[PDB]
């Protein structure tokens, strides 16, 4: 707070939700676009996030990270593709039709942006629809990322230059 380095570097400016909806054992693939006003020492981070109701484990499971190189000054253009969750972390007795991912960029280490998504899983068969198992049948899960209601969340790091010590 006492120092708001506010001045952002990179906007977030949109996310296409492409391959939606996929298979629950299929990755996902978003096409971020954002710009970057100047040049960055640093390279942007990407993470996805599981997060889901559950009796134990099935939350703050992180779904993938990765380092994206040189951030071209100007408006640019990336697509993200992330892995699926183990079945080894979603309940068992699982029946969790709603379900929450984050996607957050950060920079430095520093997280500067986060869009929310709510997602919804149904299984893929009428009977099994009408009378469902005691064992979550993970292939047969069909996830419907609610893409049209993103919640964004900007936050204020301090990015390059500062002066490190004065």
């Amino acid at each position: 707070a006492s120092g708001s380095s506010g001045m952002s570097i990179v906007s977030l400016l949109g996310i296409k939700v492409l391959n939606n909806p996929a298979k629950f054992t299929d990755p996902y693939e978003f096409e971020i676009t954002f710009e970057c006003l100047e040049s960055l020492k640093h390279d942007l981070e990407w993470k996805l996030t599981y997060v889901g109701s559950s009796r134990s484990l099935d939350h703050d499971q992180e779904l993938d990270s990765i380092l994206v190189g040189p951030v071209p000054v100007g408006v640019n253009k990336f697509v993200f593709s992330a892995d699926p969750p183990s079945a080894e972390l979603i309940p068992a007795s699982e029946l969790v039709s709603v379900t929450v991912i984050l996607l957050s960029c950060s920079y430095d280490g520093r997280e500067f942006v986060r869009v929310g998504y709510y997602v919804n899983n149904e299984y893929d068969e009428e009977e099994l629809r009408e009378n469902p198992p005691a064992k979550v049948q993970v292939d047969h899960i069909v996830r419907n990322i609610l893409a049209e209601k993103p919640r964004v969340t900007r936050f204020n790091i301090v990015w390059d230059n500062e002066n490190e010590g004065d």
